[PDB]
């Protein structure tokens, strides 16, 4: 197949207590799985319309596409994204630390703006540090559900879903502590790497 | 500032009589300097908001910024995407005309599925042949506005303005009329480069 | 059919110089036709499906419904609640006017809120005065594209048409023009009697 | 306060064992109550904004209000279209059973196009019958989040709350199980009434 569910780099319970195990074997077995499968199948539902020459359902098709497949890219940047609590280092630094510190004046304040664009969500989103490649600068989206409320070219950092199955079961309506213990298991080294990769556009 | 609007690289004439000069002098002079403007704004607004720690507005100003910057993006990946019939290659060939013929059987194909997501719009929108890092093909996207209906880390290869401004004052309602005749001016060197730097690779 | 193209209480020319003739007729017989044949296939097509048992497609029928229905609704309300120049009363009064008054302190400033919702648009819209039957007063509403940003139960007392079909041959990107040009035109007969019609929910 | 939040027509736990006390609770105690507060804010805003002639955030405010009032709109009619099971009769009767018998063939056929419509919702939403005063009949539509895919003058007749918040601490991810208890709960009485009302005739 063209898409696959990547393992998460982690046991399901090695985010706790910041995230339960239950969360994160739903999370990834069942939503991230199924953003997979409906990406391959909108892959191929565009390949049958071509070959019958019959574009009739391409509203669809394209927003199937877009839907699952941002849901596979956002899923599959989130996981690498975290780490056990003391595996990874707490702070950014380096050409990421410094790029942070230049585009938000600071950690606090980069993760200030993160926080508030994370928990204002009407309805489902992500908060995510991005790479603008044409401004050249590292920026904070707010997703609406997986594929909307962003531009082209945008090289994902670092992401946090807000969407309420990623912490109902936990934290129920406080959207806040859950973004709050979510830092904690940020792997800063993959947000390192994936800065790294996006720089050199 | 942080964004600039780009010149274009012709005339605002020499894209007729596919695209009149009226349009190309009003889009670029008028409707993208108005993006290029809002997206600093709006990154002004969210440095004033770190600075007093108020964040009250950011589901304002990251759509505000969303809604700005992919503007600006999809504009200047829009303008260089054209040139003068004849003064550029009326098909794609080498690795981008092997790699459309594998990701979509045949240039005809991808011009019918491009065309068909281009007319179907359900209100302001844009067709768009992009880069899939993930699956590592070309996909074709239906942007909704500028911002909506795609994943992060789509990387533009060419693309239509499918928004009423775009094509109205020549085509009026006929859309179908305005996308056969902007084949004729697609500059498939543009598109040649912008593939063989898509994902560094 | 279940769906008919209502036709215009005037002539294609009646509007002008506030609304030029060519719009009015490209409006009506061609976009608001449009609205009523993709509402009536919409409703053809959920109807197949349910003798089928086969609701495989239910997301793109529920949009095309949503989408083609509300365009359907807003035009049809759109061309009502206009009238040639001195046909009908400047400003509302009596109950509408008391109604305007009490909600919005003036029509100076119904006006002014109106105004802004409807240069402020960011893609397709309409700005629409409503009236709120859970409330029990009347509302400004900021429509994207037909069918988005308004709340169920909403009843149209006065619209406007952001679409840039809707002015871009004659006012270009000024939309401002546009707005200030509509209002001459605007029937307050029509708004009092949808006014009636909706306090007595 | 213009909206105000209303009191349960029942105790939290008496939905159960279809849905949870615990959800109920959170639901309309925190949940709904965000809603009203919201659109109360959104009219103070607004009504500050033609004080000061400043609509600079009314892309923003008319968001804010249509997102809000469209959450308190929709959570209003939740809760009085349930009740304790044989409390109520678990099919619709007389006029109302008879108009959905002409709409969708049977009350079997609605349930179904109605359930698809409701699990199959690409991010936060609604699947709701409501009653169409245009083409004069009864539709079900399928609303994003509170306020979006749906035409102006839709009268809710029966809505089904799909946000993960109103079944994830119960059913998880298995929305299909979600949706077949609900049905057990649905106050036919309430949905009649809502019918006999529809557009006051
Ligand atoms: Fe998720
Ligand atoms: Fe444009
Ligand atoms: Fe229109
Ligand atoms: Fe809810």
């Amino acid at each position: 197949a063209v898409y696959t569910l990547p393992e998460l780099p982690y046991d399901y319970s090695a985010l706790e207590p910041y995230i339960s195990g239950e969360i994160m074997e739903l999370h990834h077995d069942k939503h991230h799985k199924a953003y997979v499968d409906g990406a391959n199948t909108a892959l191929d539902k565009l390949a049958e319309a071509r070959d019958k020459a019959d574009f009739g359902a391409i509203n669809k098709l394209e927003k199937d596409l877009a839907f699952n497949l941002a849901g596979h890219v956002n899923h599959s940047v989130f996981w690498k994204n975290m780490a056990p609590k003391g595996s990874a280092p707490e702070r950014p630094t380096d050409e990421l630390g410094a790029a942070i510190d230049e585009f938000f004046g600071s950690f606090d304040n980069m993760k200030a703006q993160f926080t508030a664009a994370a928990t204002g969500i009407q309805g489902s989103g992500w908060a995510s540090l991005v790479w603008d490649p044409l401004g050249k600068r590292i920026n904070t989206l707010q997703f609406y559900d997986h594929q909307n409320n962003l531009p082209a070219g945008s090289i994902p950092l670092l992401q946090l879903d807000m969407w309420e199955h990623a912490f109902y079961l936990q934290y129920k309506n406080v959207k806040g502590d859950y973004v709050k213990s979510w830092w904690n298991v940020v792997n800063w080294d993959d947000v390192a790497l994936r800065f790294s990769e996006a720089r050199v556009a």
